């Protein structure tokens, strides 16, 4: 139990669902961004809408109160803000509000207290300008990495909630630039591509999993960052992914041991863009999109529903470290061992202190 375990449960569930929907595509998401955005959103919900949303995010409202959930995300946000200076990290929230709406004071107080959310004015009557405005805001917070989060063709919103996350970290064990070389990467049975393959021969935290058919290594970045690189055995990608759980992570952490490893990992430049409505509904999070949605804690002068939940994430991974960003938007409307990663593999980016799932990747093609 606890926030950390719940957020991991949600992260892996979302990941599994997205992988199932796009069997041949790279997957890249920021679970913590999505969880934080929807948790903040839940502050405005009531009744069944609220109960369903919080359950979907992995929380049990018997056993834990809503206040405790929001306190959890507050401390999480606060710790990301106070990252070690060797890690450049940004993580925050914003609410864009049309002039026609007035937030109930309790809701405005809550989003400011728990999520430190900015509250910015927009003119939804001009969706072109408003969507450009929100996009610019997110682009700036992610230092240019997340662009065009919204389009002028999206259904106009009178309220938009945004979470952004960005960081640039350096490996505690970087790869030698001079040792990078082109190698074959086997996407599938009929597809082989040329990729820049990084190499280092080091004392690496390694595990050949005895319960799942996979090998993995843990690579740290400064500022308490940990990255799991997981290589499923041939033909076992789906088996490993389907099995991912909080218990799996605990087992890996306990089983990882220092070993001499010739570690080949390719440079990774990937991205993910998602309209999360359909997959969230598969996961039981649906009522908030319907004409029966209850957002009465935002306002009682109007009945709102969510129209769209969008998510974008980008990863740049190279010899020196990891540069990554993500953003989630919610719109509302009136109702030695040789280990070579030359086949599809999994990347998990965690904050070690909180065990927050910052990013998850399924890499089908690292180029």
């Amino acid at each position: 139990r606890g926030l950390a375990s719940a957020n991991v449960d949600f992260a892996f569930s979302l990941y599994k669902h997205l992988v199932a929907l796009s069997p041949k595509k790279n997957i890249f998401i920021s679970p913590v961004s999505i969880s934080m955005a929807l948790a903040m959103l839940s502050l405005g919900t009531c009744g069944h809408t609220r109960a369903q949303l919080l359950q979907g995010l992995g929380f049990n409202l018997t056993e834990r109160s809503e206040t405790e959930i929001h306190q959890g995300f507050q401390h999480l946000h606060q710790l990301f803000a106070k990252s070690d200076t060797c890690l450049e990290m940004t993580m925050g929230n914003a609410l864009f509000l049309d002039g026609s709406l007035e937030l109930l004071e309790s809701f405005s107080a809550d989003i400011k207290h728990y999520y430190e959310s900015e509250v910015l004015a927009m003119n939804f009557q001009d969706w072109a300008t408003a969507s450009r405005q929100i996009n610019s805001y997110v682009k700036n917070k992610t230092q240019g990495k997340i662009v065009d989060l919204f389009s002028g063709l999206d259904s106009p919103a009178i309220l938009v909630l945004v979470n952004y996350i960005f960081f640039k970290g350096t490996w505690t064990q970087p790869f030698d630039l001079a040792s990078t070389r082109e190698e074959n990467f086997y996407v599938d049975e009929t597809t082989v591509v040329k990729v820049p393959m990084m190499l280092q021969s080091s004392t690496i935290s390694y595990l050949h999993d005895s319960e799942l058919p996979c090998q993995l290594v843990q690579m740290n970045y400064c500022g308490n960052g940990t990255v799991f690189f997981i290589l499923p055995d041939k033909g076992k990608m789906n088996t490993v992914i389907a099995a991912l759980s909080r218990d799996t992570i605990n087992r890996w952490s306990a089983g990882l041991t220092s070993s001499q490893v010739d570690l080949y990992i390719p440079k990774v430049t990937i991205s993910g863009v998602y309209d999360l409505g359909d997959v969230l509904e598969e996961m039981g999070i649906a009522d908030l999109f319907t004409n029966q949605a209850n957002f009465s804690r935002i306002t009682q002068d109007a009945q709102l529903k969510s129209s769209k939940v969008v998510h974008k994430a980008v990863l740049q991974l190279n010899e020196e470290g990891v540069d990554t960003a993500g953003s989630t938007g919610v719109t509302l409307n009136l109702r030695p061992i040789i280990l070579r990663f030359n086949q599809p593999f999994i990347i998990m980016i965690f904050d070690h202190f909180t065990w927050s799932s910052l990013f998850l990747a399924r890499v089908m093609n690292p180029v």
